[PDB]
């Protein structure tokens, strides 16, 4: 992950 935190699948 690493980035996910500031990205997340969101929508």
């Amino acid at each position: 992950i690493d980035y996910w935190l500031a990205h997340k699948a969101l929508a």
